[PDB]
């Protein structure tokens, strides 16, 4: 209900992610940690890498314990490798607890840290199934819930534009949203996987087989900036957005995120761009609800210059900061569901605003999931 201590506890820079202040070891070492719902490892820089403001100095900690095991984590972009261990962790602007969590001390990395960023680690908030090296390395939130009375739930209000937000650990803060929370089931506990059952570009359906919206999955990810769509869905959506926005012309490289587009300050054509609606599977048979985003969310500022923050993916749909910045999101792990409500801080205009509406009647929603 009321968690004032944790309100406004997230910071960042546009495109550089959202981070929370954390402490590791005894005596406490303060580090800024990127909040990521799309991964399950608690990894922190442990060496004097030049881009880092600070790093975890194990030698200074009495409570540190070596697991005598390493981990090599490759990505499409980045890569990091580290040494596994456990130590005492706390979240200053979080609950008043201390937990013994697994920590991957990063000893080598490539394209992982950002030059100019104010974070030194990553807090993977997803499930054990996608943990590295394997599902036996218990994620932080699982340790937090197992060792304390903190309820198995956390919520994220990502505000956007120097960026801010809130991570309410163990509860919900009703001051962070307007209207009602609508819940979608977590299909499987690995990533925060959900099912998209319909897509509308300015009230008009894309009329695709809903199985295509979730090929091979759809996930809620605070660590990705964009709304990432499967190629087929992306082609369809772009063709539809391009058509809805043919009042002003743009280079074809722009829709492909290869070129920026620029206009005048105080006069950016918002109304020439359509709203995007995703219909998510509801809690009840044949019942869905829809979430609506504004061009304010998918036209990312980089006079003014913007980026088309909707892109193709071969890993499925990724409901990144583009989606999350319009809503207050509840990761209700206890009830295996994700809640969406209109954010009290989302960026809109006098005309249109983000919306969470329901219920709707959608038949065969289970057939939208990929097997
Ligand atoms: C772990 C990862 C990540 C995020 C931000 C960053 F800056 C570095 C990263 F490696 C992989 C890329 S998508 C994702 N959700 N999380
Ligand atoms: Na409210
Ligand atoms: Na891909």
């Amino acid at each position: 209900g009321s968690f004032v201590e944790m309100v406004d506890n997230l910071r960042g820079k546009s495109g550089q992610g959202y981070y929370v202040e954390m402490t590791v070891g005894s005596p406490p070492q303060t580090l800024n940690i990127l909040v990521d719902t799309g991964s399950s490892n608690f990894a922190v820089g442990a060496a004097p890498h030049p881009f880092l403001h600070r790093y975890y100095q194990r030698q200074l900690s009495s409570t540190y314990r070596d697991l005598r095991k390493g981990v090599y984590v490759p990505y499409t972009q980045g890569k990091w490798e580290g040494e596994l261990g456990t130590d005492l962790v706390s979240i200053p602007h979080g609950p008043n607890v201390t937990v013994r969590a697994n920590i991957a001390a990063i000893t080598e990395s490539d394209k992982f840290f950002i030059n100019g960023s104010n974070w030194e680690g990553i807090l993977g908030l997803a499930y054990a199934e996608i943990a590295r090296p394997d599902d036996s390395l218990e994620p932080f939130f699982d340790s937090l819930v197992k060792q304390t009375h903190v309820p198995n739930l956390f919520s994220l209000q990502l505000c956007g534009a120097s960026v801010g937000g809130s991570m309410i650990i163990g509860g919900i803060d009703h001051s962070l949203y307007t209207g009602s929370l609508w819940y979608t089931p977590i299909r499987r506990e690995w990533y925060y996987e959900v099912i998209i059952v319909r897509v509308e570009i300015n009230g008009q359906d894309l009329k695709m087989d809903c199985k295509e919206y979730n090929y091979d999955k759809s996930i809620v990810d605070s660590g990705t900036t964009n709304l990432r769509l499967p190629k087929k869905v992306f082609e369809a959506a772009v063709k539809s957005i391009k058509a809805a926005s043919s009042t002003e012309k743009f280079p074809d490289g722009f829709w492909l995120g290869e070129q920026l587009v620029c206009w005048q300050a105080g006069t950016t054509p918002w109304n020439i761009f359509p709203v995007i609606s995703l219909y998510l599977m509801g809690e009840v048979t044949n019942q869905s609800f829809r979430i609506t985003i504004l061009p304010q969310q998918y036209l990312r500022p980089v006079d003014d210059c913007y980026k088309f923050a909707i892109s193709q993916s071969s890993t499925g749909t990724v409901m990144g900061a583009v989606i999350m910045e319009g809503f207050y999101v509840v990761f209700d792990r206890a009830r295996k569901r994700i809640g969406f409500a209109v954010s009290a801080c989302h960026v809109h205009d006098e005309f249109r605003t983000a919306a969470v509406e329901g219920p709707f009647v959608t038949l065969d929603m289970e057939d939208c999931g990929y097997n």
